[PDB]
């Protein structure tokens, strides 16, 4: 039977795209941790431009990258939609994709102009919080004539064409309106030259370091396929000759891969398969040879554990894009030997993925034996205090999501959420893995988890009151309390927060003499109590305006030190919301905090 269960594996991945979502998240939302966010995406331009993914695990929505990995998912679903059938996953997998599609619509508000890239890098790494929060402004970029980013443009051109191929069948309408954005696209990339990082903030993270000639290649190869117009085919075979070659051959690039900037790779397999010119061949087969058996003496690094290792960043991300494309090379070539090699080669890279390696462990979240528990995720993480070493452990499990893995041919690996190399998980790392997974499901199967996702419970309560004696007095009642916001189920916003703390009158004490003070409040100081019946009394803190969320050491939290001062008579034994208060901090469960009126915390009399 399957060596592991690759209809699992895919069936999670799926959930990991939907829980990078932004903007305003479905009434259907799997994800309990997630909540709306990124509301105000576009504003800075008057545009709507809430949707799409986050990249990583930061809040900024990368273009590029996020086209790529749209392009490779539909590829997948277009090679083996009956992998995506058996497991399951298949509306999963187009309503990811509707998801990304929605948002590039947006993106192109008219032919020539597309939206790249919404957030800043440096101002948005600089905070570590849930994404529900973000206390930054978010920057809207893009590319047209003036300024132009072929390399971009044609990637979402393809996204956008191969995803039609997708729905086609399914909504024709919708298909018909991707089809026509990608053309139009297109025509941008190809009619105003230039690489895209020239133009927007991006270079210090998704750089154009091989140029756009590889995307005008493939954009052209999607557009073909998704139209059946035979001009975008012989565009495709023209931009082909002017591919990289390699140092000083004129042998086209063979010793790196297919990922979010270099498609050449990927143009050698799908022009083999579809025109099945030696030309193709030729370049497919010294790529993938280079990552198997070497050529020339050369050969991709290799770790004693199997894994093949390309760089020191998302090394299985890279093996496992290599692995989809030789899973597709292996069905058109007609070699039993380069067949096997290819084929075998894949299985071998995907498995070392899921466990089959020297420490026995996936590198899959939530999946198989001994999984990464701690990926540099933000919002998995779930800080409340602006830290990425608070909590220890990661609040949520990130289900589905591949990890870069060992960065060096050793099977070395620690799972540490500050190892951005070897924790860094992104839309693009599971894209390849995704598609493969898919292939593999097809030939040897799997069954999907009848009940999944679980449903997380809260660590704590999430949004509470915190107090204890600040002063012991006898005529008087001084009380330290701390309003607390850790939410994590999903992080939100408490803006409208207001507190009361009950008592019941005494004998011998005039409510005119009561008198409420503070020496540090963070929140309104009351003049008076309020008066329910007989004898019950309340003071009410209130904390309106004030923004506690978690995000950050005195983001998440207000104190507020209160004296109710009576004079003698004063007795606090028969107090509603002194019951339990003590001279430690403490969660006060009889005082009662509401959210814009609605109770949140602690029980009323
Ligand atoms: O020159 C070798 C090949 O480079 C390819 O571009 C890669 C860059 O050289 C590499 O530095 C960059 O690394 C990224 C990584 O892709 C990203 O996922 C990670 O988060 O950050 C890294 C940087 O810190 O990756 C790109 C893509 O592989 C060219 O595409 C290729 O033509 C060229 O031969
Ligand atoms: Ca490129
Ligand atoms: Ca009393």
């Amino acid at each position: 039977e399957p060596a592991f269960n690759y209809a699992e594996a895919l069936q999670k991945s799926m959930f990991f795209y939907e829980a990078q979502r932004s903007g305003k998240l479905p009434e259907n939302n799997r994800v309990s941790w997630r909540g709306d966010s990124g509301l105000n995406d576009g504003a800075d331009v008057g545009l709507d431009l809430t949707g799409g993914w986050y990249d990583a695990g930061d809040h900024v929505k990368f273009g590029f990258p996020m086209a790529f990995t749209a392009t490779m998912l539909a590829w997948g679903a277009i090679e083996s939609p009956e992998g995506y059938i058996r497991s399951g996953q298949m509306p999963y997998l187009k309503d990811n994709l509707r998801w990304v599609n929605d948002y590039f619509i947006k993106a192109h508000p008219s032919p020539n102009v597309l939206y790249v890239q919404v957030g800043d890098g440096d101002a948005d790494h600089k905070w570590w919080g849930p994404a529900e929060v973000m206390p930054m402004e978010r920057p809207s970029f893009k590319v047209d004539p003036s300024c132009p980013g072929s390399d971009v443009a044609a990637e979402t051109a393809a996204a956008m064409a191969a995803s039609s191929i997708v729905f086609a069948d399914d909504d024709p309408a919708y298909a018909a309106t991707l089809v026509q954005h990608a053309k139009q696209l297109y025509t941008f990339a190809d009619t105003y030259r230039g690489v895209y990082s020239d133009c927007v903030p991006a270079g210090a993270f998704y750089n154009s370091w091989s140029g756009y000639q590889d995307e005008l290649v493939w954009g052209a190869y999607w557009l073909y396929k998704a139209t059946g117009d035979d001009s975008y085919l012989a565009k495709a075979e023209y931009e082909y000759d002017f591919l990289s070659t390699e140092q000083q051959t004129d042998l086209r690039s063979y010793r790196w891969t297919i990922a979010w900037d270099d498609k050449s790779y990927g143009t050698y397999v799908l022009l083999a398969k579809e025109t099945g010119k030696q030309k193709y061949i030729d370049d497919a087969n010294r790529w993938l040879d280079y990552w198997t058996v070497g050529v020339n003496g050369q050969r991709v690094p290799y770790s004693p554990g199997g894994m093949a290792v390309l760089d020191t960043w998302g090394a299985l991300r890279y093996a496992a894009n290599t692995a989809f494309v030789a899973l597709v090379y292996a069905k058109v070539i007609d070699d039993p030997v380069r067949k096997q090699r290819y084929h075998d080669f894949a299985v071998r890279q995907i498995n070392y993925a899921l466990g089959d390696n020297p420490r026995n462990s996936s590198y899959v979240v939530g999946f198989g034996n001994n999984p990464p528990r701690n990926p540099h995720h933000r919002t998995a993480h779930g800080s409340w205090t602006d830290s990425i070493a608070s909590p220890a452990e990661n609040r949520h499990v990130l289900y589905g999501a591949l990890v870069g893995g060992p960065g060096s041919p050793n099977d070395a690996y620690t799972d540490d959420r500050q190892d951005y190399v070897a924790n860094e998980v992104a839309t693009d790392y599971n894209a390849g893995f995704s598609s493969a997974l898919a292939m593999l499901v097809e030939e040897y199967g799997g069954t999907p988890l009848a009940d999944f996702p679980p449903t997380e419970e809260p660590d704590g309560p999430e949004i509470f009151v915190e107090a204890q004696i600040n002063t012991p007095g006898t005529t008087f009642t001084e009380i330290k309390a701390m309003i607390r916001n850790q939410s994590g189920w999903p992080a939100r916003m408490l803006d409208k927060g207001t507190f009361r703390y009950w008592f019941t009158l005494d004998e011998g004490v005039d409510p005119a003499d009561i008198t409420v003070s503070s020496a540090y409040n963070q929140c309104a100081t009351p003049e008076d109590v309020h008066h329910v019946s007989g004898d019950l009394y309340y003071v009410e803190i209130d904390c309106t305006g004030e923004k506690i969320f978690p995000g950050g050491q005195s983001e998440h939290r207000r104190e507020v030190q209160f004296r109710i001062a009576g004079g003698p008579g004063w007795d606090p034994s028969n107090d509603w919301s002194f019951q339990g208060i003590g001279n430690e901090l403490a969660p006060a469960p009889y005082i009662v905090l509401y959210d814009d009126g609605v109770p949140v915390w602690g029980t009323a009399p």
